[PDB]
């Protein structure tokens, strides 16, 4: 129940502190940073909470996984670009990705996006890949891309009681395709060394590709080819009820793994 080295999860973000204790047993390939918001910028943290180890300070979500750190910058100061993220995007479907995680995001009226990133987006629905992403914080009736784009997994934030956070976006789109996961206080690792637990819509985002991660790697032990777009329908449709704030409903790994094998919640 801890994953599956056959399913692939890919973290977009900033740098990933490889070196730090959790990661030590991970299996984590580091895609080269290339010639020349989105990036949560808590890149280490992100990848901790799905891949950190067994017995290690962060005890990961889907730790037999295999990761996928796909930097979506060439220089780490410079402003992300729709670009940047597009091409992140492609390398991580170009690497067999399944999961594609981005705990960044960013505010727009409806959720519009620009030509290479809306492409880069189609190609992971096209491809059978599922992209989860962030919902934002910015506590309105508000949509971040690339949350907000066609058939993505967007992820708002719950706290410790299933209560929508405040902060949390509530934009209309996220009723049909986003769902509430725990983002209050959330464990990992922090670059350099140590922990810490942190609140936002980017901690719960990788709470839902590791769900995810496990969805697939259990299909992989049902003898069923992994599918990452189905395990998205069943996500949001065993989202429990908490009421906009509640987007399709808060994560439910159980009902999710019933729906999995065809049962009924």
């Amino acid at each position: 129940l801890k994953g599956d080295h056959n399913i692939r999860v890919a973290i977009l973000d900033g740098p990933v502190d490889i070196a730090h204790p959790c990661f030590q047993g991970a299996d984590l390939t580091v895609l080269p940073t290339l010639a020349p918001g989105f990036m949560s910028a808590h890149g280490t943290h992100v990848a901790s909470i799905i891949f950190g180890q067994p017995e290690t300070s962060v005890p990961g979500i889907a730790p037999q996984c295999r990761g996928l750190i796909v930097p979506i910058f060439s220089d780490d100061r410079r402003r992300i670009t729709q670009l940047d993220l597009a091409r992140g995007i492609e390398r991580a479907v170009n690497a067999g990705a399944h999961i594609i995680n981005i705990s960044g995001g960013e505010l727009t009226d409806f959720g519009e996006a620009d030509g290479w990133l809306e492409n880069a987006v189609s190609l992971c629905r096209q491809n059978n890949v599922l992209l989860v992403a962030a919902a934002g914080n910015n506590g309105c009736d508000c949509l971040h891309v690339p949350a907000a784009l066609p058939a993505v997994l967007a992820v708002g934030a719950m706290d410790d009681h299933g209560h929508p956070l405040d902060f949390s976006n509530w934009g209309s789109t996220y009723e049909q395709q986003g769902i509430l996961a725990p983002g209050e206080d959330i464990l990992g690792a922090k670059p350099g060394g140590g922990t810490e637990r942190l609140s936002g819509t980017s901690f719960a985002t990788p709470i839902v590709s590791g769900v995810a991660a496990l969805l697939l790697s259990e299909q992989v032990r049902r003898g069923e080819t992994p599918d990452p777009q189905k395990v998205r329908q069943l996500l949001l449709q065993s989202a429990l009820p908490c009421a906009r704030r509640c987007l399709a409903g808060r994560l439910n790994v159980s009902g999710a793994f019933t729906l999995l094998k065809g049962g009924n919640m």
